[PDB]
């Protein structure tokens, strides 16, 4: 629970690399609502909102992905 705003986020950068973000995803503000999320939960995030996809038969993850997830792993 140590990883500030930027190092959040650069977490976030490297694990959406090869998803396929629709257009207009916003990740700094993924980031944003984790405050106090360890390396691993930002992590998880991602994974997680790539499972919404999955779960929905869709290939491009949504910001709506990214909010959900993030509700998911940490509450």
């Amino acid at each position: 629970p140590p990883p500030n705003e930027e190092a959040r986020l650069d977490i976030l950068k490297i694990h959406s690399r090869k998803m396929n973000l629709t257009r207009g995803i916003n990740l700094r503000k993924i980031a944003e609502l984790m405050p106090g999320a360890s390396g691993a939960e930002v992590k998880g995030v991602c994974t997680e909102a790539g499972m919404y996809a999955l779960r929905e038969r869709r290939v491009h993850v949504t910001q709506e992905d990214f909010e959900m997830a993030v509700a998911k792993v940490m509450q």
